[PDB]
């Protein structure tokens, strides 16, 4: 049902959308290190990472099948940072930002697919 180089153009704007928002995009622009970042609670309470660079990574290498899977990913990156922080802290904030752009964005891509 799916060509994969199809999915990927399909969806890629969303993605390429997230990326274009600073300074919102920044702290979800690469994998969390919980050592490196000084916050070793981390993996305790998220037990499945996600941001933006994975999910570009699977987006460009036919990792998504589906379009729900990307959109999955998209939801946990969000929902990680919602659990995570608090809420007026920067990176709530941000994740928030992303979010209502993600699904003004979304929306009709998904309708079309
Ligand atoms: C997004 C990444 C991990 C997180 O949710 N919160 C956080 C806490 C301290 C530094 C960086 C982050 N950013």
């Amino acid at each position: 049902i799916f060509k994969p180089e199809e999915l990927r153009q399909a969806l890629m704007p969303t993605l390429e959308a997230l990326y274009r928002q600073d300074p919102e995009s920044l702290p979800f622009r690469q994998p969390v290190d919980p050592q490196l970042l000084g916050i070793p609670d981390y993996f305790d309470i998220v037990k499945n990472p996600m941001d933006l660079s994975t999910i570009k990574r699977k987006l460009d290498t036919g990792q998504y099948q589906e379009p729900w899977q990307y959109v999955d990913d998209v939801w946990l990156m969000f929902n990680n940072a919602w659990l995570y922080n608090r809420k007026t802290s920067r990176v709530y904030k941000f994740c928030s930002k992303l979010a209502e752009v993600f699904e003004q964005e979304i929306d009709p891509v998904m309708q079309s697919l």
